[PDB]
């Protein structure tokens, strides 16, 4: 209730890889040398923030950048911005005329990263909307034409609500476009029907992801690839 | 020379934190999406002496997804074994897609060939039985700019990836992808020394540490090292 925290949360310090040494090797060898100076800055100030556990990591970021470039994405939607690491990643990867619709309930987080976005010279690509994501997506469904469908969506907002996001995004991303769901392995806790001692919010997210992973594997509208990078990323490609 | 598969130390090591997590991914997200003929090919390969070299099913779906997202049409596969990643590629490509597939050992390919045929995609594949570098070098002297590959999957002799790279950054189009398989070498690349390895395993481990450093510094490409399977490094040609 009234009072003032993130180790009432149980999964903060876990990782899906076998050792922290392997993760550090990947980051130091392959990610940090390829990370834009302004992503480095954004990440380092986020690492001191209360919710740094939620930050998209740098090896995952370079993978998002790679996918965006390989598929020649130009119009994207970013749901769950936090301090803007995945958003700046996207903005740097897109061509100069790329356009991003960015949605987050808490703009104060975004203002932490916004100076780095500005210095990188890519703020002009970003339309930031401070809102719960689902009302925005529902309004887009009434607004958008087939000419305006998105090439790519990155989904990283309310971890209990991805299935509802998916029902909108399979209509807002073009045929052949990509929807990426972040955190679909939820620190490994999805591997069991029951799991001990999580925060109620973490447990709701865990069950949501177990149900989402099963549903997406069964969903004829997409083909999928669940990738054990970061905390699990499920790539979906719209078939019809 | 004077001095086998069951001599390797690392074969059963996971890069994920538990076998249960890996099995979850495979049972939930990979096997339900694996083509019947890929399942059949995997099952016979699991029984083979060199099953440890098999590309796993979750990695397969990731390769397939990359191929479709980038609209690849012409590809090269280096290191075929029984054909799992080759069949993945051939199913992913359009009906008129084409693959150049190179392996020193066609007998391995013939294990998977019946499944490739039943999948109806053998016509996309030009299988060359040879060491890869002589083929790649002959391609360099014949390749026309308009025939450059969209995508290359590199999974052959581990100690030789750096030599393959020097050819492939010229054989794949600008904006095209070169994927190197096994770049985390079961996690053993994470340390300067790693006891208990077969001599060939240690050669590969050192080759990958050098390669990973080299690729991260190579201005001809952008890269992303992905902790899927045994590590896959995606390269994108810049010039
Ligand atoms: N219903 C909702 N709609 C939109 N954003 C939400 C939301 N519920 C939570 N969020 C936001 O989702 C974010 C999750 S963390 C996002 C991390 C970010 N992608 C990165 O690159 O690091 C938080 O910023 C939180 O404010
Ligand atoms: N110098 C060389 N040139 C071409 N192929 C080679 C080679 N050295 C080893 N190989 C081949 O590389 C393969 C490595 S295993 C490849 C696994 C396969 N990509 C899969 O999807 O499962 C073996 O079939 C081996 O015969
Ligand atoms: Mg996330
Ligand atoms: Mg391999």
């Amino acid at each position: 209730g009234p009072g003032m925290s993130i180790d009432d949360y149980s999964l903060v310090h876990k990782n899906i890889l076998h050792s922290e040494d392997l993760l550090k090797y990947i980051l130091e060898t392959s990610a940090y040398p390829r990370e834009h100076e302004q992503l480095k800055g954004l990440r380092e100030v986020t690492e001191k923030h209360e919710w740094s556990s939620a930050l998209v990591p740098a090896d995952e970021g370079l993978f998002l950048s790679m996918l965006l470039k390989l598929m020649n994405a130009k119009r994207t939607i970013e749901i769950g911005v936090y301090t803007g690491y995945s958003l700046l990643t996207t903005a740097l990867a897109l061509p100069e005329d790329g356009k991003i619709t960015a949605i987050d309930v808490n703009k104060s987080y975004y203002e932490i990263g916004l100076p780095f976005i500005q210095k990188a010279g890519v703020e002009h690509k970003i339309n930031f909307i401070e809102s719960e994501a689902l009302p925005v997506l529902d309004q887009m469904l009434e607004e958008m034409k087939e000419e305006d469908l998105y090439d790519y969506a990155f989904v990283d907002a309310d971890k209990s609500n991805y299935a509802n996001y998916h029902e909108r995004l399979v209509k807002l991303v073009r045929i052949g476009g990509a929807i990426l769901y972040d955190n679909t392995l939820w620190y490994g806790s999805v591997a069991y029907p029951e799991y001990p001692g999580l925060h109620p919010e973490e447990e709701v997210a865990r069950l949501s992801f177990r149900n989402l992973n099963t549903f997406l594997a069964a969903d004829p509208r997409v083909e999928i690839s669940q990738v054990s990078i970061g905390d699990g990323v499920t790539i979906c490609r719209r078939l019809y």
